[PDB]
Parts: structure tokens; C-alpha cells; sequence
């Protein structure tokens, strides 16, 4: 069609096209153990024609767990299972990044270590729901538990958990890592004034609110290499009840300038929540583009036409598609041929088994 099907260097790897698979929580891991499965391996292998696969959000630690059925990357059994998944993608000549998260306050005590309260920047309930499993293994929605504020002396341990999870990602065969700094999860809970009322060096000013994420970026670049690190941000608008405060544009540009200093592989911008939000102006896209010198990935209700427009204008380099990738394993070939897409079945986005997961056909 036009530029979507052309190669792009993304840090240490080269994508053959600009059609990426966005990170998508599907809640099909084995419990106990939060272990990836052969069925997950098949799902990712089906999608290996993507320019880059970004995995579902994956826990850096047991404390990081927010949803029943989300996988981890902290135990030996998890590492071994992910190695099989990455090897399947590579057998199909694909590339895969792991999205690493800590859910912070979007969690429930029943899935935390010891059954205790989850942690956050401050002791404020998320006022949302998470997904648990019932006695028959089926996904159910439950109100989030009020968190405890992290003590200052606990912050280095959070940094260390990200560091260790990146070392584990490298062993598991991932090509890149994506830090989950978006959507109201732990790193975003520190970034946003709505969720961060701290009076130490980790709250107040934008420099203090960004301190934790930038300590994490520095630690993971040191552990592996900057050209292996990406980050997902959602810095404009409201996401899962977390807004970006009264100075969101200036605060976003500060963060992006700081990330640029580290020479990381990519910046992945989640532009809108699933419930919608105001579109990015071209002027703001230009301000982002002049501050970041790696790859920029756009996401959020994109069409191929919008992607072509913005790639052609030189404002973004690639697009991540979420729900179209759930339903279309061969999305690249379908967009290239202008073929129809399979219809989406949202009732099977979370939990369950093969149905609504590996049963969407290729052309
Ligand atoms: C079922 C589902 C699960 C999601 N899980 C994640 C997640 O693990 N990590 C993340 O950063 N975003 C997650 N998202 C957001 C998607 O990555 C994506 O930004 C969003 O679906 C909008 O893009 P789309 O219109 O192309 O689907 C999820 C979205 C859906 C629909
Ligand atoms: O539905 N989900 O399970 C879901 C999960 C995650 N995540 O990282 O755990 C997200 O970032 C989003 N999201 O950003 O929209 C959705």
C-alpha cells in the first residue's frame, strides 16, 4: 500500500514492516505459578508476521501481580516457559518484546503475597475493578483493594525487581523489553499528581514524580543495553481513572526529553483509553518528534489510513494494533492485500481457552 510495509530499525533488531502487535492481556496463564502455556505459544507463533510482537503485560515479581491469569517473568518455571514461546516466534522469523509491569494499586489482596494489601505511591484506592478467577477457573471482576504507600526504603527494591526481570527477559530470548509506564499501573501512579500525594523526593514536582521511572530506565539500560529498551507511556488524557494532571503537555515533554538522554530504542505512545479521549494535535506530535531520537510507535484506535498519514508526515515510525491483532493473526497480509478482517468476539478477550484465542483463521 504505501509505507506500512517497509523495514524499520528498532534498536538492536530490524522490523520488516511497521504493523506491530500491541501488548494485550488475555489472562490465560497457568495458576498456580503464573506460567505461560503452549496455547499462548501457539497464539504468538500465529502472529509472528508482525513487524514486532509486544507481549501481554508480564509481572516483574509476585508483588507486581494485579490480575489472575497474567504471566510472570521472575521464577525458573516462568523463564523456561517463555523460552519456548520466544523460540516459536523466532522459528517463524518474527521478533518479540516482553512488556514488564508492576500493577501497583490495580490489584486485590487475595492475589498478593501473604494475602496483604497491594502497594502504590500513596494509600488511595484505584476505584476500579481487576480480574480474578472463580472456583471453576473462570474470569470474574472484583473491586480493587486499597493500597499501602511504599516506604522510601522500599523504592530501591522496586528498581531492582525491574532490573532482575530485564536480565531474565534476556535469558528467555526476548529481542527487546517494553517498560509499562502507562494506563494507571505503578510507574504511572508515581507520574500522575492524582495518584501521588508523596512529600518525599518521589512526589510533588514533575522531576520528583518522574524520578522512579527514570531510575528504572537507568537500571535496565545498565543491566542490558539501551538499544534493547522501550517504554510505553500514556501521558495525555485519562487512563483507568488516572489523569495526567493540570500541566500534562509540559510534563510529558519533560519526561520525553529525559528518556531521550538515555538513547533507548523506542517510545510507544498510548494515545487514548478504550473509552476515548481527545486526539493528539499535529503540533504536539511535532514537539514529541523533535525531543526523541529513536523509534516512535503510535497506538489507540488506529486505522491503516491514519497510520499511513502520520508515517508519511514523518511524525511516527510504526503503529501498534491491539484488537485487530486479537482477531487477525495475519493482519499484515490482510492490510497489504486490502482484505476483509475477521469479526471480533470481545466476550473471549479475557480468560478461557482456545476459543476466541487461537481459532481466528488466517487467509
Ligand atoms: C483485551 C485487551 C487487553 C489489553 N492489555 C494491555 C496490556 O497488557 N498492556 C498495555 O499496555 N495495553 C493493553 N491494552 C491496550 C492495547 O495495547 C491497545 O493500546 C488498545 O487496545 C487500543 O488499541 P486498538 O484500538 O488497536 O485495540 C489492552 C487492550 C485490550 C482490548
Ligand atoms: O484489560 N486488561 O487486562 C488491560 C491490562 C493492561 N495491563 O497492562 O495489565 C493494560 O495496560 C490495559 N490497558 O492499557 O488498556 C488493559
Amino acid at each position: 500500500a504505501e509505507k506500512l510495509f517497509t523495514p524499520l530499525k528498532v534498536g538492536a533488531v530490524t522490523a520488516p514492516n511497521r504493523v506491530f502487535m500491541a501488548p494485550l492481556t488475555r489472562l490465560r496463564s497457568i495458576e498456580p505459578g503464573d506460567i505461560p502455556t503452549p496455547l499462548m505459544g501457539e497464539y504468538y507463533r500465529q502472529r509472528a508476521s508482525a513487524g514486532l510482537i509486544i507481549s501481554e503485560a508480564t509481572q516483574i515479581s509476585a508483588q507486581a501481580k494485579g490480575y489472575a491469569g497474567a504471566p510472570g517473568l521472575h521464577s525458573p518455571e516462568q523463564i523456561a516457559a517463555w523460552k519456548k514461546i520466544t523460540a516459536g516466534v523466532h522459528a517463524e522469523d518474527g521478533r518479540i518484546a516482553v512488556q514488564l509491569w508492576h500493577t501497583g494499586r490495580i490489584s486485590h489482596s487475595s492475589i498478593q503475597p501473604g494475602g496483604q494489601a497491594p502497594v502504590s505511591a500513596s494509600a488511595l484506592n484505584a476505584n476500579t475493578r481487576t480480574s480474578l478467577r472463580d472456583e471453576n477457573g473462570n474470569a470474574i471482576r472484583v473491586d480493587t483493594t486499597t493500597p499501602r504507600a511504599l516506604e522510601l526504603d522500599e523504592i530501591p527494591g522496586i528498581v531492582n525487581d525491574f532490573r532482575q526481570a530485564v536480565a531474565n527477559a534476556r535469558e528467555a530470548g526476548f529481542d527487546l523489553v517494553e517498560l509499562h509506564s502507562a494506563h494507571g499501573y505503578l510507574l504511572h501512579q508515581f507520574l500522575s499528581p492524582s495518584s501521588n500525594q508523596r512529600t518525599d523526593q518521589y512526589g510533588g514536582s514533575v522531576e520528583n514524580r518522574a524520578r522512579l521511572v527514570l531510575e528504572v530506565v537507568d537500571a535496565v539500560c545498565n543491566e542490558w543495553s539501551a538499544d534493547r529498551i522501550g517504554i510505553r507511556v500514556s501521558p495525555i488524557g485519562t487512563f483507568q481513572n488516572v489523569d495526567n494532571g493540570p500541566n500534562e503537555e509540559a510534563d510529558a515533554l519533560y519526561l520525553i526529553e529525559e528518556l531521550a538522554k538515555r538513547g533507548i530504542a523506542y517510545l510507544h505512545m498510548s494515545e487514548t483509553d478504550l473509552a476515548g479521549g481527545k486526539p493528539y494535535s499535529e503540533a504536539f506530535r511535532q514537539k514529541v518528534r523533535e525531543r526523541f531520537h529513536g523509534v516512535i510507535i503510535g497506538a489507540g484506535a488506529y486505522t491503516a489510513e491514519k497510520a499511513e498519514d502520520l508515517i508519511g508526515k514523518g511524525l511516527i515510525d510504526a503503529v501498534a494494533f491491539g484488537r485487530d491483532y486479537i482477531a487477525n493473526p495475519d493482519l499484515v497480509a490482510r492490510l497489504q492485500k486490502k482484505a476483509e478482517l475477521n469479526p471480533q468476539r470481545p466476550e473471549s478477550f479475557y480468560g478461557g481457552g482456545a476459543e476466541g484465542y487461537t481459532d481466528y483463521p488466517s487467509l
